[PDB]
């Protein structure tokens, strides 16, 4: 129930958000070619892509992953890595939502993943900017699986605005925040959160409801399953703010269902 380009794009882009997590992927000189073992990237690697700038426990509670130059496809990539360390880990139990008026007034969002960006943010829209100017043609899209989509969303969030469009996908990622950012980032001008979900993966469910966070419209739910690859048959959009008609079901959740986006996602080395 979505297209064939469209399908192309998700893919891609969760390569992408895959190859955040190989190590060698953080500490990366700039001009490389960006690899990944395992076959975690081969579109990556078929397009020719290189490291803008490579980076390893940025700012507070970890920030990982890296910003790409691909010229086959003319984007510029920033990817962020989900957890893996015990700061990583540690800083999704941060949970409180905290004021994010500077974002969009009234909202607010997890206080551990507002934070990590916060504090990279500066740095890292510098060098969105610097590439934006560079190759004023390229799309700029900002990706990510699990706490890495979150980063994603919330950046995201952040610079669009400053004059270039920003599209988000996000891979099996946390709820971010209250209804009224869920909303902000469902009416969001100027680039398109694609939100992925994987059946009953767990981590689309945390925080809970319980706890006052809400999900972005729309959701592009994945039914295959674990293990099995993806057709465009396989994903159907769900809209409205904290549907029930995707992964946000009272169901039992399941943990391996995070591991697979089309592809094995978070177990590159």
């Amino acid at each position: 129930e979505v297209s064939q380009d469209l399908f192309n794009q998700f893919n891609l882009f969760a390569q992408y958000s895959a190859a955040a997590y190989c190590g060698k992927n953080n500490d990366a000189p700039a001009g490389t070619n960006i690899t990944c073992t395992g076959n975690a990237c081969p579109e990556v690697e078929k397009a020719d892509a290189t490291f803008l700038y490579s980076f390893e426990d940025s700012g507070v509670g970890d920030v990982t992953g890296f910003l790409a130059l691909d010229n086959t496809n003319k984007l510029i990539v920033l990817s962020f890595r989900g957890s893996r360390s015990i700061e990583n880990w540690i800083g999704n139990l941060n949970f409180d939502l905290k004021e994010i008026n500077d974002i969009c007034s009234g909202c607010r969002g997890h206080d551990g993943f507002t934070s990590s960006w916060r504090s990279v943010a500066d740095t890292l829209r510098q060098k969105v900017e610097d590439a934006v100017r560079e190759h004023p043609d390229y799309r700029v899209v900002f990706t990510g699986h699990s706490l890495g989509g979150a980063l994603a969303t919330v950046a995201g969030a952040d610079l669009r605005g400053n004059g270039y469009d920003i599209d988000v996908f996000s891979y099996g990622a946390p709820r971010v925040g209250n209804r009224a950012f869920a909303e902000f980032l469902t009416v969001q001008t100027g680039g398109t959160l694609y939100r992925i979900t994987h059946t009953n993966d767990i981590v689309p469910r945390l925080p809970p409801r319980e706890f006052g966070y809400s999900h972005s419209s729309p959701e592009y739910w994945i039914k295959s399953g674990t293990l099995v690859p993806v057709t465009r048959n396989d994903i159907v959009k769900i809209e409205g703010i904290d549907a029930t008609g995707g992964n946000n079901q009272p169901n039992i959740p399941d943990i391996p269902a995070h591991l697979w986006y089309f592809g094995l996602i978070g177990t590159c080395l």
